[PDB]
């Protein structure tokens, strides 16, 4: 009798723990919806053992805050700088991300995450369902 | 239209020469279509000052050789392997590609194109219109 | 069967993104059935990164709504008009279609889809298998 | 003494590339020192064509980050889980390792690195002098 939505996140975290993956960036819409229940076309989700963060822009901050339970909501138009700050604050040196991101988005990640070992994941959230 | 396509190619080549780009890999349909008139999504195009190559699979080989002017048509299910062989043949060690490829596709590129520096472009062909 | 259906669709979507195909129109039974499990010939399927739609007529609306998971069902006897509205809404100006459509159906697309580039594919859905 | 370090690492990578060795695990202080200039005995080094990683614990993280050039530094007390994630992310199937590791270390590696073909090396780093 656990929630369908919470259970999806528990399963994500258990997968991460089994793998030793300390942090997972989720950018693709069907995957972030899968984990958060949020619709909005702009959403960057960072999950660690300790943090569950939903970063969105202006258009959607109110909506998120009034609907998404169990994620800290952060308004920002440079979501990758926010990610970099969290990994630095939490002393995390590795970041999982989706291999389906565009190369341009990968360059933006390397620009902001210097020092962080980036680990492309193939179908990570896909393989949860 | 035949003329219209040769002019677009000529434009592409002039911009490449202006900027010192020796070789360009086009793998997104709107841009391969722009340069070749070929509508099929199995199209890996390689352009250099010398080469105009369209790599496709057996579903399309016959039609591409009948319908695409001024491109050499190569049939392959592993077009990045053919790309490596052409670059070796011409002694080109640097390749421009489209920044909208996925990170997954970039890793396959690195797998097949050892020794080649891969340089991502934003909207290189788009910018020709 | 929805497990397998969901992976097929996921594969279709990743192939389209890799090749840069923004929208795909599926109008032949074997392929709409493969992707939706819907067996009726009255089935015009439109797939984009953001949208999955199955247009059918009133013979089939109730069943389609009950049985087709993850596709929006739209009842219309003029599917191409619905297609034009959706592509306008999402600001999509290229559309892949199956090369097995009749020439008369391609002319109907040209009439209804003004300003959209129509790109014929050979066996796109078939090649997912 | 960055001069010699860059040359040694250069040599290491050329030797790997000649044998076809895609990844090398260095876990003996003499050899990680020769390659990186790092001092503590908590270091697990992973070298590939694309990745240079030094994994150590939080007693050493500040130091390594301040004084090891051209390796990314990962703080972790489960270095074999990190190795597993790196090989998964990079699609590497084979890992060379030093044949002076203990049998129990080998057992732990074999059990963690499921699916990975392990390749004992005899004096790989020592032979670079």
């Amino acid at each position: 009798m656990s929630g369908f939505l919470e259970q999806r996140l528990g399963h994500c975290l258990r997968q991460m723990a089994e793998k030793g993956l300390e942090a997972l960036l989720v950018t693709h819409l069907t995957n972030s919806y899968y984990l958060t229940g949020f619709s909005g076309t702009a959403a960057t989700v960072l999950i660690t053992a300790k943090r569950r963060v939903l970063i969105t822009d202006s258009r959607y901050t109110l909506l998120a805050k009034a609907s998404v339970e169990g994620f800290d909501i952060i308004e920002s138009r440079t979501p990758l700088k926010v990610v970099a700050e969290l990994l630095e604050a939490d002393q995390i040196d590795c970041l999982g991300f989706e291999d389906q991101v565009s190369f341009s988005f990968y360059q933006a990640m390397q620009a902001e995450l210097s020092g962080i070992t980036l680990l492309a994941q193939s179908g990570f959230v896909e393989h949860l369902r």
